[PDB]
């Protein structure tokens, strides 16, 4: 509804509609500021004239289309990335929804940033945690909502190992 | 030392140094996140090939030429705009040294966000009030270090203007 990607060659273009202006910088910021990982598409050029971005096309599945099939290693690869959002203190919102905007190959990809915000303990690893229980059944919500908690009073890498491994023993 | 700005008309373009990729993409970054506000040059474009970023040249005279002529109404602006960053979660960096950073013409910009980062609690608020101690001698160091501490454990609107009109009181 904000945007429209159109691939040509091994780029993705990604023009927003006129009126979403806000989130084409959004877009823009966050992607500039995750170019030191390599977890986000390489950003190549801005156009605010037209709200275009030029971006590195990601090939691989949407994790919609094989979280049934994901091992534990892999699984562990996307809690980390989730987890490292978290400590950069970047809220990418929609991460309970993540079923378009994580592109695994070889790599894991994350896309889509235009919801982006700051914050002092972000969402992405409990929303992403409730979603990957959706799709899994790993326990109920009372235990994970339990599990959630206990890291989000913590939030150091103490917290984290201790969700990562309790949450991939269930697989 | 980290990139060399030149003037063409009313653009300033900015070119790093490869060995400073990564405060090249935190202007990028941060200049995009806050293109919503009025208090950052305008961003035009980005080249990551060449390290430029294209920006709006903002006219007017660097804060340390006029410091000292500066009335309470604009420097309760500046203090907005440190505040306003601090709310938004972005540290940038050196701002007890604005001296060559903050641009006062009829409006106020702030420029060069290539050592920004993100936290929870920033500095700039308290960085820019060493500064305008240093420069208008307005209370003693005690004093000042008093308000300060104040101001960063509240860190709300209600610490802020207490410690706004704290400070303005002194001119």
């Amino acid at each position: 509804r904000h945007s429209v990607v159109r691939v040509e060659g091994d780029r993705a273009i990604k023009q927003f509609f006129p009126a979403y202006r806000y989130n084409f910088w959004k877009e823009a910021g966050f992607l500039s500021l995750l170019q030191e990982f390599d977890f986000v598409p390489r950003l190549y050029s801005i156009n605010p004239e037209k709200l275009e971005i030029e971006m590195e096309f990601i090939e691989g599945r949407p994790i919609k289309d094989v979280i049934n099939e994901l091992n534990s290693e892999t699984i562990g690869r996307i809690l980390d990335i989730c987890r490292k959002l978290d400590v950069l203190g970047i809220q990418k919102e929609e991460m309970n929804h993540p079923d378009r905007h994580i592109i695994i190959s070889d790599r894991i990809v994350f896309i889509d940033f235009e919801r982006g915000v700051i914050k002092c303990r972000p969402s992405n690893l409990t929303q992403f945690a409730v979603y990957l229980n959706s799709r899994l059944r790993l326990m109920k919500n009372e235990e994970l909502k339990k599990l959630l908690r206990e890291y989000k009073k913590g939030f150091d890498d103490e917290s984290y190992r201790e969700l990562r491994t309790q949450i991939l023993q269930y697989m």
